[PDB]
């Protein structure tokens, strides 16, 4: 399998000569989303022995498990450029063969420009000569990083600190100053009317296409469209930037072979010995060009023609493009610095810091955990019977009808419904599991969010707060904190707490440690924010007591709840002249009555207001998962208060964590699904 744009029938007939040489028939097909159909039948030990494609999507098949661990020697290793290997190389392992090479090269208007500079500080003065002739120095694709990143990683900036075949997952180039200078000089180019910030790809290929602008940025994609534009023109190494080579992604065309195969041996016989070679691969570029070549001999030949020559000399002076799940979220982050860096509505210090954080923010999945209780007094006088069991991990839902059997699968299911079974969960057990890791996350510096979802009677607050027979979540927490705090606090470190608690009612907020709405503003860095909710230092946990007491006699009657309390401790760790703050935001949040309880005043509003400030709760959180899975997504957090008011406190770095509780029996079959599958939701 290799795509239709490539050339196909050259690489059958290195198959058509692997028949005469082996007697083995070859295997080269073109079909469809080939690249997305791949992982699909390749997970279930099918597709080609054999893939082509570029090596962005080969990082995922890789972790996915589905590429073998190729072997090649270092004598093969050495006939390939020693930079394409850090391309097919994912965990440390070898896995997929370098073919083409393909990078973002200077292209310019011969014409206009017989002599392009060699130089980035150039530029300004160059077009404004050529303005005054009527034309312009220079147009690229100043919209996507792709295109701008070069000139931004010239004097320093970076991606992913690569260094022993590892990226250093947190270790990113976005911040510092040679990203600052490349972004400034961009920025400057347009601030002095050298470049629009507007202009785009389609901008910058019509202009130069037409003859109006002498130089534009592409890759060898964007030559055809010149050479039936007749326009005369030449394509070369990208220009310095403080004497500094620009660095542009590079991207790999890389064949891998399918873990599935049992021709593993009959592959690699065949690319090495067949596809790689001089031959092999003038069979393919004859029939559609490769561009420049991962094949140090046939490159050499290549490069006679100086358009490859300088795709080449650009790729090796750039830097190979991750093929990790983080790049994803460094393209957008990037995306948007420059996006504000150009409309002059940010600076670009503000603009990369920002992006920085984007780009080398976390995303931790969120935890979720279930909880089911023991029959309620009111059930047993029901005569309740169970719909709810467990088996192993699995929380399985059996309706009484016996056809209906829903099971889900969360992070942990708590199981306290019977104080016996080998596995009954206790306070103490639910503790250890859920919230004191998170309590290990707080001191570490990230915030974190627990939601406590349920419907009334699910047990949201025997597992929250408990009572003084049995404590739950929130006071075995703070015990644990403070306790911890006596340990840790040193003439090195200082730990300093506060704490607010209010409620988002009807979507308004209102302090529950004083009923007025209060007003939520924004921070530019540090996020939302209540203008005027009060902040309690607390230094034990029967401080807090006397707080969450004062503030739970003002929050919700029917007696269910209706608001979204928020109990939220902001702690301070400071070091020591030379002190820096560290601040953990720990909000323990016991969201409102689930139950959809819709029959027949105000009462209705709350209903409408917590089933919709609930499901965006879930979109949110829904979102942060796949943001977790490293896919681009929109998260509404403004969509509603208390999503808007966490927002800093959930995604990023933030440690988000959910325990639904429910019950098990039969007369709450309908709630309890509702619950189990809204916790699913956040998988
Ligand atoms: N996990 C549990 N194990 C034993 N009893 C429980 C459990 N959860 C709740 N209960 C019992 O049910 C009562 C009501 O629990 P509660 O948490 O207030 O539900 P909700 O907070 O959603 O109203 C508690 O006082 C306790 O006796």
């Amino acid at each position: 399998w290799i795509n239709g744009d490539k050339g196909y029938n050259g690489l059958a007939e290195v198959g058509k000569k692997f028949e005469k040489d082996t007697g083995i028939k070859v295997t080269v097909e073109h079909p469809d989303k080939l690249e997305e159909k791949f992982p699909q039948v390749a997970a279930t030990g099918d597709g080609p022995d054999i893939i082509f494609w570029a090596h962005d999507r080969f990082g995922g098949y890789a972790q996915s498990g589905l590429l073998a661990e190729i072997t090649p020697d270092k004598a093969f290793q050495d006939k390939l450029y020693p930079f394409t290997w850090d391309a097919v190389r994912y965990n440390g392992k070898l896995i997929a063969y370098p073919i083409a090479v393909e990078a973002l090269s200077l292209i310019y208007n011969k014409d206009l420009l017989p002599n392009p500079p060699k130089t980035w500080e150039e530029i300004p003065a160059l077009d404004k000569e050529l303005k005054a002739k009527g034309k312009s120095a220079l147009m690229f694709n100043l919209q996507e990083p792709y295109f701008t990143w070069p000139l931004i990683a010239a004097d320093g900036g970076y991606a992913f600190k690569y260094e022993n075949g590892k990226y250093d997952i947190k270790d990113v180039g976005v911040d510092n100053a040679g990203a600052k200078a490349g972004l400034t000089f961009l920025v400057d180019l347009i601030k002095n009317k050298h470049m629009n910030a507007d202009t785009d790809y389609s901008i910058a290929e019509a202009a130069f296409n037409k003859g109006e602008t002498a130089m534009t940025i592409n890759g060898p994609w964007a030559w055809s469209n010149i050479d039936t534009s007749k326009v005369n023109y030449g394509v070369t190494v990208l220009p310095t930037f403080k004497g500094q080579p620009s660095k542009p992604f590079v991207g790999v065309l890389s064949a891998g072979i399918n873990a599935a195969s049992p021709n593993k041996e009959l592959a690699k016989e065949f690319l090495e010995n067949y596809l790689l070679t001089d031959e092999g691969l003038e069979a393919v570029n004859k029939d559609k060009p490769l561009g420049a070549v991962a094949l140090k001999s046939y490159e050499e030949e290549l490069a006679k023609d100086p358009r490859i020559a300088a795709t080449m000399e650009n790729a090796q002076k750039g830097e190979i493009m991750p093929n990790i799940p983080q790049m994803s979220a460094f393209w957008y982050a990037v995306r948007t610095a420059v996006i504000n860096a150009a409309s002059g509505r940010q600076t670009v210090d503000a603009a990369l810091a920002a992006a920085q954080t984007n780009a080398a923010a976390e995303n931790s999945q969120v935890t979720v955990a279930v909880r089911v209780r023991p029959f309620s007094k009111r059930e047993k006088t029901e005569k309740a019977s169970q719909v709810v069991f467990t088996n192993g991990e699995e929380i399985t839902v059996e309706h009484p009808d016996m056809k209906q059997v829903y099971s889900f699968i969360y992070d942990v299911s708590f199981w306290s419904f019977d104080e016996c079974h080998p596995g009954y969960a206790s306070q103490t057990t639910v503790y250890e599991t859920l919230a004191a890791p998170l309590l290990d996350r707080a001191f570490e510096g990230y915030n974190t969010c627990l939601f406590a979802y349920g419907q009334t009677g699910s047990g949201k607050s025997y597992t929250m707060m408990g009572l003084n027979e049995e404590p739950g979540i929130i006071p075995r927490f703070c015990e644990d904190l403070f306790a911890q705090i006596a340990k840790k606090q040193t003439s090195e470190v200082s730990y300093h707490l506060e704490m607010s608690f209010f409620e988002v009612y009807n979507e308004k907020i209102h302090d529950l440690l004083v009923k007025q709405p209060l007003r939520a503003r924004e921070h530019p860095v540090s996020g939302p924010y209540v203008e005027g909710l009060s902040m309690n230092v607390v230094s034990s946990y029967s401080d807090i007591q006397s707080w969450l007491e004062l503030g739970n006699k003002q929050r919700a009657t029917a007696k269910s709840s209706r608001s979204h309390s928020v109990f939220t401790l902001v702690m301070t760790q400071t070091k020591t002249e030379h002190d820096h703050r560290i601040t953990s935001r720990i909000n323990l949040v016991d969201l409102a009555g689930s139950e959809r309880c819709s029959t027949a005043g105000q009462r209705l509003k709350e209903g409408v207001s917590i089933n919709k400030s609930l499901l965006t709760l879930g979109k949110v959180i829904s979102a942060l998962s796949e943001q977790a899975n490293g896919k681009r997504v929109f998260i509404p957090y403004r969509e509603s208060t208390l999503t808007w008011l966490l927002k800093e406190s959930l995604g990023g770095n933030s440690k988000t964590a959910m325990i639904a509780t429910v019950s098990p029996a039969a007369s709450n079959i309908e709630e309890t699904l509702s619950t189990l599958r809204y916790a699913t939701q956040a998988r």
